């Protein structure tokens, strides 16, 4: 749909928490291992999503991620408001668990799992999708 | 020049170490806040931008910072080979300086200030220059 939205939702494994954001109308991913599930952590990584992409609207799934005083002043000063998203996260674990065995730590899996996830082609690949969405809605 | 060029340094304030990567082509920025200057930051820098963007070389004011196993199988793994990049990294600790009150952390003003960095026209800003720059290079 429209450029600027992006879902952000955690999910669990080994027993840490990975933050994954979806660039909706491209497929795009950005993930990090964060700790905890905490407001600290999600308004400290919206600010470092907004500075990279034009970040204009929120979405999730769980409502409550974003009640905290912190995410809702990162949203303020960054100028932010509010079956793809289900089907990129699937992607996403899928790989995950596929190249796992390949590294000792669970972020260092996360990230070639959202490089491999960002490079293949479906024919344009999603990395090649948001660069060519965001460009064209500039120009 | 060149739309797969990055430079990366490290820069020291506060006690704590930010790695700084900028698109040479463009002057957009990535930042982060690391605990400290060891290999195993910067392979894992190294991951997540060559997730996000298509990273061909890397240059650095500092050959030594990649000489460790972890940034070596990094740039393996990933494909990766080898007055812009001067202001940029001036232009960014200028802005850190100017928000940091704002902020009790200085990962938070970090990335405050990688945002306004990467918004301010120049005419378009060096947001909007990479994404044309990559979307103009695959098309
Ligand atoms: C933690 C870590 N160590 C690494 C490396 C590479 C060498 N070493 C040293 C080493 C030496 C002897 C070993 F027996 C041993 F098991 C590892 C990667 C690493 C770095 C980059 C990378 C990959 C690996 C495995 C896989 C493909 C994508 O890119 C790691 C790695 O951790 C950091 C990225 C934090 C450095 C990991 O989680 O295994
Ligand atoms: C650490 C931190 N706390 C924050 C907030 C906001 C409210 N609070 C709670 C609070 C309550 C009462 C206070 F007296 C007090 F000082 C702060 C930001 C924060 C979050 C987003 C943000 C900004 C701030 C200050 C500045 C503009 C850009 O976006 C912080 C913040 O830390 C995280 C980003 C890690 C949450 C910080 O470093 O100050
Ligand atoms: C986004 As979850 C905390
Ligand atoms: C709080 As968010 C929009
Ligand atoms: C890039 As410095 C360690
Ligand atoms: C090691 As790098 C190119």
């Amino acid at each position: 749909c429209s450029p600027g939205i992006w879902q952000l939702d955690c999910t669990h494994l080994e027993g840490k928490v990975i933050l994954v954001a979806v660039h909706v109308a491209s497929g795009y991913i950005e993930a990090e291992v964060i700790p905890a599930e905490t407001g600290q952590e999600t308004a400290y990584f919206l600010l470092k999503l907004a500075g990279r992409w034009p970040v204009k609207t929120i979405h999730t799934d769980n409502g409550s991620n974003f009640t905290s005083t912190t995410v809702k002043a990162a949203c303020w000063w960054a100028g932010i408001k509010q079956g793809v998203v289900e089907s990129m996260n699937k992607e996403l674990k899928k790989i995950i668990g596929q190249v796992r065995d390949q590294a000792e730590h669970l972020k260092t899996a996360v990230q070639m799992a959202v490089f491999i996830h960002n490079k293949k082609r479906k024919g344009y690949s999603a990395g090649e999708r948001i660069v060519d969405i965001i460009a064209t809605d500039i120009q």
